[PDB]
């Protein structure tokens, strides 16, 4: 029916068919520290292993965090590096971010695309609220254009947030909750176009050395 990428998370593609269908902008919305940017490193480390060529831009923190955080699930994006992936660090060489407007990071992105060769490409943009936090309203405007001109360059995206919403192909959920001083996570997908998608909301594990692990589905 359509193409579809892998999240890099067996249980999840269950989900969803068997993935992401190609060419989408996916919205991983959230709180902070709800499994975002671990789910996006599943999803380019999936496609490192696929020969993908992969983009991660990050607004918030540090290459080298990103780098740190994948080796703590066993995924190793050192020898990828201007290979088959580039990090651009909007948070701070030429793979780097002076101003953050969606131009720039387009065109930022186009030229680390034009590095890394032809073929079908995974982008991360954690966080594309980093855009617009001066210019709420240009949210959805912004999220067009991004859709627009990242879809035609051949990339399938995924969009962290703490108009996005409406323009995005798919939208997945990301919560935490304390409870009894327990910590629990759970994920839903909330969109997801071109899918038959389950709509039940999953509990998640985030476990050393392997990522995000659904625990099960909550029912009601
Ligand atoms: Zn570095
Ligand atoms: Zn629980
Ligand atoms: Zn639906
Ligand atoms: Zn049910």
């Amino acid at each position: 029916m359509v193409s579809r990428l892998s999240t890099g998370i067996l249980d999840f593609d269950k989900l969803i068919q068997g993935g992401i269908p190609q060419g989408f902008f996916i919205a991983l919305t959230g709180e902070p520290g709800t499994g975002k940017t671990i789910f996006s490193l599943h999803f380019i480390a999936k496609g490192l292993r696929d020969g993908d060529p992969c983009i991660y831009v990050t607004t918030e923190e540090s290459r080298d965090s990103i780098i740190r955080q994948a080796k703590q699930f066993n995924w190793d994006f050192e020898e990828y590096i201007e290979k088959k992936l580039i990090i651009i660090d909007a948070l701070m060489d030429q793979w780097s971010l002076v101003n953050l407007t969606p131009e720039e990071l387009v065109n930022k992105v186009i030229e680390a695309k034009q590095k890394l060769g032809y073929g079908k490409a995974r982008l991360v943009i954690d966080s594309v609220s980093a855009l617009f936090l001066d210019k709420p309203a240009m949210a959805r405007k912004i999220s067009y254009y991004l859709k627009r001109v990242l879809n035609k360059w051949n990339f399938t995206i995924y969009a962290t947030s703490q108009g996005v919403e409406h323009v995005a192909d798919g939208i997945i959920r990301f919560r935490r909750m304390i409870r009894n001083g327990e910590l629990h996570r759970y994920i839903l997908i909330e969109k997801m176009r071109q899918t038959d998608h389950d709509k039940h909301v999953w509990e998640i594990d985030i476990v050393n050395g392997k990522g995000i692990v659904l625990k099960g589905r909550l029912e009601e």
